[PDB]
């Protein structure tokens, strides 16, 4: 605990593992903080799904992800209890209680907006989608030359996916895959193309894959150290981070005010450098704590003073969902290859096909599993192995079908009732939609209501637009169901569906990028430094100022690399002593 | 990683821990292995509940619990789903699907039974209640020697409660905790003690309970290392311990086989000395897939040849569960010392009590956090502030209630309904029944099914017994109804209920001890070393053989300690070169 | 609004009403039982493009309730049950039980 | 109502719903026997369960 260091990053999430890559690679010495704590195992900030257990059981992880998402903005409960005994204290009123949110109309929330604090942030159990955005949802870095914006982007892309160590070969041989991947392809063929979802991912073995996190990009040891000797890093779990401090002209941060969670001590860090990547709603929240924007309920008749754009032009996308059970048509399809002679359970039961024959319409290693399974497991009316990896499939977004989508498997609580019905027929679909930035659609925080670490309480007053963005999303579901019927039928109890606003967490554009602040209502611009400001730069979703279908991790990450490529060229690192 | 030590403890939840301080302490070298892996952060083995973010949302760690435990025995699943769309494909029977248990009779289960597999065991998520047990629920260590009995078995709880940091003070200001406890110690008055339940806990704040664990038994750290230089431990997580082997005589083991599930690589490991303490279940699975007890359906017509008593006389809890919304008198006897001037919101509402006065029905702590709670938080109704600690009480298990009893608050998921109640209101009742230990009470392994780990599949003959265990459940849930109704009426959605069979996990007596193996149906004596074996003992609850009310697991860490005990008078530690 | 699409079930030898001759229902008649899957092909087929043509046709007017979301019904719950004593010109060729007049 | 108060199932299969959190003092099933009117000629999986 030093109280001056070259750079400090509030977050410890990939974004603020991106700047500690870049500027720990760099030479610079740097603090990060985050308000969590470390709860991945030795490797600091990792995937939690990377235990052996979850491998084995995926949809237990479910519980993961519940366990670490806090409701963003909770409305005040207003549903009736009137069974209790009339000995038990009742209210009169629906009075504020169990930190619900006043401020907050249930009608214009993002009811499933939540926050992650630990180590690592929500890296430690995201999904691992990392799609490149195509021109329409991505915002522009290069003003007036199209060839130069998209090697910009192709640029920072393709770093990005380094750190990630996206790929989209992680399930190249499942069955169930291809299966999926194959119909799709030829019910689309000429009009849309399907491809692996790129996933942050290494395959180990044919039952393990190592999802990337945050430990991927940065692996959050102190420095030095053995294999870093000349590196200079530090992380300080549970410090709530509250405020940066202003100079008297808005040009600078003099400090960053932290208070330990543990001592309890509030601490003042100077640094050169601040970068702020506590998350798109967090983000937001400090600025505001520290004079930025406006505390309080927005009034147009008293715009504030500094980033007037702050907490406004919020997006989230529209997703909907469903699970189907898959075609007796396209299971049956999976043994077409085979010869079956006998009956199972007997000597006589013969599974057979032929390697390199043309007329098969799969390839050899997929008929050799099929055989397999169906030999070994006789008593088994499929002929799916069971430890077939899980369908990964996706079309991207397009002009003509403007969502992402995923065709898939991931963690679910099945209910008793689905779970009669046999894992290896189910399939994940999820489509996510675009939606339209627009001044109205907030983010702001009480000046009063206090959240659980006393901070101002984040209120949303959001709806999806009116015009294309509701069009959209309603042509998202139909397509979905269209799509879907392909595969197989919905899969009762998980008919098709829009999820609670914000379930998603792909909240972008609370501090969104742009080039000029005025003329493109923004708090940031393409460096991500915020306007008027020396040293403070903002990284994460909270930048993208666009309306967007795609998994926005990637392109903020992207983000943040030519940041840090400013702030490479702008500020000299310390002398390492 | 030698493949040579002195002692190998199988699991490294508390008991094996326990045997980990008393060893390593001691001078041994040895090894611990869990199959599971490191998951609690920089303390390994540490309480998970002891995060900031789960101390400000106590609800939340439900899914840490419901995340680890994976069910021991699930029955064949034979649910109805008619509402397929046609093209979906389905089986025409309820085949073996989902990991389920073809060998289970779902009407003779322990449905709720599960294990946790990660470093420290279920230590890592447990309540941390640790009562004695009194003489009607508690092995007998001395024959015909009353109080010398009862003077080992202080002498071991005493050092057990050392190790868990026991203590029943952590909750002592709470202003719920008092009430509640002040309501039944006066309802009871001349028939039953209410006191703290005992905890495993150090409170470091007033926000702040620091949860015991493994890790507080023994941190878990290897060793050699700079505060214990001259100490010699070794953990091995991701290693799953498959059998020991015996030698031909069946009087000592010769090595134990393990499976390094990240390398894939399997070692026989030597030792001078291998305990087990993988819990209930999985101690029992290791020993029979060693050649103890008998695979398969038990064969009363071909008992086995080594520890026939093995997987029978086990016994599980009843469990009965509500939750209570505190009565209207209750509440208003809070704030019984405060005269109230004004309407509240209004100028000069005020709140006073004089400090030290004797007609005070409470102490100045509680007056002084009443009225400053109802002066600076005129909107709220409730006179107990927000940050008041929740109960914490039990009236332990007597032969007139044989019982174990907790009135208190643990996590708990709340329906939307059921959050529309103040939490400050509501209190958790759960009461334990004992059962007797029966030979027809069976935990078998199957012969031909497998679990996720490859191993012979448990399998439960399971019902509570006819006569005294089922009397007394049906007398614990009216005792339950009766009293509950003393602090208030039942909360809707938690209703007085029985839970699901072995939801509980305190399953005993798989592995039982006794002072005779034949005499006494057992399996390992009083030093927990199994009979016929010069060198293998078995830690944990399924050696308690009696029908307990009260948490087991303090109970079983004393067991542990006398087992050490003998260790350390009947093998030399290695020098250490 | 309400959606409700009905399709047509291809009949089949194998589709069956029969009554057991040991259990009886509540007016001590032999009780019935049905043996019953749609039919594969076409019947299936058309089945799940109905799904879908209502998941189509609905979204013209609004999405979709919650709770209310499209769904297969539990067979039989149309009670539209056909084909029990089914009517044809010629008894053997017809497959059938009453002739055009409804005449057994 | 008036529809679900006239209507009557033509064959309900054997119940096996399993029911584990009863009391051990009450009266409990060793098997899925035939009960509460239930039809144990009728496989569940070829019936059409909402003929009534
Ligand atoms: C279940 C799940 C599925 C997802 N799936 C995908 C996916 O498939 N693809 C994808 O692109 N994205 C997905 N996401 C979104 C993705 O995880 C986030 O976009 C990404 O983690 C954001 O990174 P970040 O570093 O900006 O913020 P975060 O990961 O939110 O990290 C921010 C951090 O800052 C901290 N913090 C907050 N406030 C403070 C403060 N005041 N002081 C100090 N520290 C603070 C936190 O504790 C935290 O660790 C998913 C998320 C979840 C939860
Ligand atoms: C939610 C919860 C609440 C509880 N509340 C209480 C309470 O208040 N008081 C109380 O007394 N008890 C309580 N318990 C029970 C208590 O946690 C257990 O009694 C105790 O942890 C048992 O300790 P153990 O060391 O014998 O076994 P465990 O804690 O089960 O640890 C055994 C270990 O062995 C490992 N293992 C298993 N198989 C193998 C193998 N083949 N090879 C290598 N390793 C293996 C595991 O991975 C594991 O870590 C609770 C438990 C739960 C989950």
């Amino acid at each position: 605990m030093d109280i001056k260091y070259d750079v400090v990053i509030v977050g410890s999430g990939p974004i603020g593992c991106t700047y500690a890559r870049e500027l720990v690679g760099a030479g610079y010495k740097v603090a990060m903080f985050d308000i969590g704590e470390i709860d991945s195992g030795l490797k600091i900030g990792a995937h939690k799904k990377n235990t052996v257990e979850y491998q084995k059981n995926i949809d237990k992880f479910v519980n993961v992800i519940q366990g670490q998402l806090m409701s963003v903005s909770v409305p005040v409960n207003t549903l009736v209890v009137d069974t209790l005994s009339p000995t038990s204290w009742q209210a009169s009123t629906f009075f504020v209680r169990n930190g619900s949110n006043p401020e907050q109309d249930p009608l214009r929330n993002l009811s499933g907006q939540a926050v992650t604090r630990v180590v690592g942030g929500m890296s430690t159990a995201w999904t691992c989608a990392t799609p490149r955005f195509d021109r329409e949802q991505r915002p522009l870095l290069v003003k007036d030359d199209a060839d130069a914006d998209d090697a910009e982007w192709d640029r920072l892309y393709t770093k990005a996916e380094s750190y990630f160590q996206t790929g989209t070969d992680q399930f190249k041989e499942s069955i169930r895959h291809n299966l999926v991947l194959n119909k799709l392809t030829e019910e689309y063929k000429g009009q849309r193309d399907f491809q692996q979802i790129p996933l942050a991912a290494t395959r180990r073995s044919p039952t393990f894959v190592e999802w990337s996190s945050a430990n991927t990009v940065f692996d959050l040891q102190n420095r030095p150290n053995t294999d870093a000797p000349e590196e200079r890093f530090n992380l300080f779990p549970a410090v709530a981070c509250e405020r940066v401090v202003r100079n008297a002209l808005n040009s600078e941060i003099e400090s960053l005010h932290i208070h330990d969670l543990i001592s309890g001590d509030r601490f003042e860090i100077k640094a050169d450098v601040y970068v702020l990547t506590a998350g798109a709603v967090h983000n937001t929240q400090l600025l505001v704590n520290s004079g930025f924007g406006q505390l309080g309920r927005p009034n147009p008749a008293n715009p504030p003073e500094l980033l007037p754009s702050l907490g406004s032009y919020i997006t989230e996308q529209s997703l909907v969902f469903c699970q189907t059970v898959m075609s007796t048509e396209l299971i049956d399809s999976v043994k077409s290859d085979m010869t079956i002679r006998g009956t199972p359970g007997e000597l006589t039961y013969s599974v057979t096909y032929t390697p390199g024959a043309s007329t098969n319409k799969h390839p050899d290693w997929w008929n050799e599993k099929v055989k397999n399974h169906m030999m070994q497991h006789q008593e088994d009316p499929l002929p799916i192995p069971f430890e077939d990896p899980e369908p990964q499939v996706t079309t991207l977004f397009q002009p003509s079908h403007p969502w992402h989508t995923q065709i898939h498997r991931d963690a679910f609580s099945y209910g008793a009732v689905q779970q009669s019905i046999d894992s290896r027929l189910i399939v994940d679909w999820r489509f996510f939609g675009r939606t339209e930035p627009k001044e109205e659609n907030k983010l702001w925080f009480s000046d009063k209501i206090t959240d659980a670490y006393n901070m101002p309480q984040p209120t949303f007053d959001f709806r999806f637009p009116a015009g294309r963005t509701s069009k959209e999303a309603e042509d998202m579901m139909t397509d979905m169901c269209v799509m879907s019927a392909k595969i197989g039928g919905f899969l009762p109890g998980s008919l098709p569906q829009f999820m609670e606003p914000g379930l998603v967490l792909h909240l972008g554009g609370t501090h969104r990028m742009g080039f000029d602040e005025k003329e493109d209502n923004c708090c940031v611009n393409t460096d991500s430094r915020v306007f008027g400001f020396k040293n403070l730069f903002l990284g994460g979703c909270g930048n993208i100022p666009t309306a967007y279908g795609a998994n926005p991790t990637l392109t903020a990450m992207s983000l943040a690399i030519k940041s840090c490529e400013y702030i490479k060229q702008n500020f000299t690192p310390s002398p390492f002593t």
